[PDB]
């Protein structure tokens, strides 16, 4: 692999390091300055003894020059750590940020919503899954507000499909080869993707996530809640939804794998290709966007306690 820039020269030569702004096992993510144009960015530092990184990298210097995922700028390789520079976010969380707005409306969410399942449809395409599409791996480049600036931002878990030989495959050739059981798999991350981005939606419109109420909620009930196929799109908040919003919510978040739509047919749907009849008026939320933070971790960590 081209990947193995161990021969070049330094990160810290051409960049001046600042503070961390997040933290894993084996991987920081710190800011920095480009000494030269005193510019910033974000560089993910990655423990090569603790996690192979090539995937992600990969991942992000084929895909990266999609407007809407994040953008790789530089990396390096010393030998121990992997130096991963891009596109330093400005906006925050895209959730968070929505959520805190008293006036965010209906059209506005499905903008935000084709934005991002546009870009997923387009990994789906190229047989990438990501594997971990939570909220907080989804930001804002800018403070704009405008769709434009959303950015997927975590490759770390994505997954692109190969056949047994190693070699690349996108969902459209399917002749070989390495196709053992690794299709219902990469069959089932993709609906994952898309249930992921159900429950992004969910909590967009209302304030609140489906299957979780706060940090406190035992991984077992959210779980149970999760597996019983069931939830609540009436009442309170939801009364001020179109039914339309509502419908599109029931199929991402649908239990069943095989039956949940896919990012094709979510762009194909009335609240999607309508957007122009959608509401620009308040809708009705609960305001409790730190409560959602911790249902939100809660949600994933009960979900993500193996993989
Ligand atoms: C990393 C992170 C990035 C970032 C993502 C991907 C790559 C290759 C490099 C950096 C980033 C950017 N670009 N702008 C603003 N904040 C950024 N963060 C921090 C978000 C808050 O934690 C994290 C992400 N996403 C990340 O996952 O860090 C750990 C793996 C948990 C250490
Ligand atoms: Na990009």
């Amino acid at each position: 692999v081209q990947q193995l820039h161990r021969n070049s020269i330094q990160f810290t030569d051409g960049y001046e390091v600042k503070e961390d702004i997040g933290v894993g096992s084996y991987s920081v993510c710190k800011r920095c300055i480009h000494k030269a144009t005193n510019m910033e960015f974000a560089v993910k530092i990655i423990d090569k003894s603790k996690r192979d990184p090539t995937e992600e990298i990969e991942i992000l210097l084929r895909y990266g020059q999609h407007p809407n995922i994040i953008t790789l700028k530089d990396v390096y390789d010393d030998g121990k750590y992997v130096y991963v520079v891009t596109e330093l976010m400005k906006g925050g969380e895209l959730l968070d940020k929505i959520l805190r707005q008293k006036f965010f409306s209906e059209r506005e969410a499905s903008a935000v919503l084709f934005t991002i399942t546009k870009t997923v449809e387009y990994l789906h395409a190229q047989g990438v899954v990501h594997r971990d599409l939570k909220p907080s791996n989804i930001l804002y480049v800018d403070e704009s507000g405008n769709p434009e600036s959303i950015r997927i931002c975590d490759f770390g878990f994505a997954k692109q499909l190969r056949a047994e030989n190693g070699l690349l495959m996108t969902p459209c050739y399917t002749a070989n080869f390495v196709a053992p059981e690794v299709l219902e798999r990469q069959g089932y991350d993709a609906a994952c993707d898309i249930w992921s981005l159900g429950v992004l939606l969910y909590t967009m419109l209302t304030g609140y996530t489906p299957f979780a109420n706060g940090p406190d909620d035992t991984p077992e009930e959210i779980l149970a809640r999760i597996g019983s196929g069931k939830f609540s799109l009436s009442g309170g908040y939801w009364n001020s939804v179109s039914d339309t919003a509502k419908d599109l919510v029931s199929k991402m978040l649908h239990v069943d794998p095989h039956q949940r739509l896919t990012a094709a047919l979510v762009l194909r749907h009335p609240w999607i290709v309508h957007w122009d009849q959608l509401p620009q008026y308040q809708l009705n939320r609960q305001d409790a966007p730190h409560l959602v933070k911790g249902a939100m971790a809660a949600t994933y960590s009960a979900l993500n306690r193996n993989q």
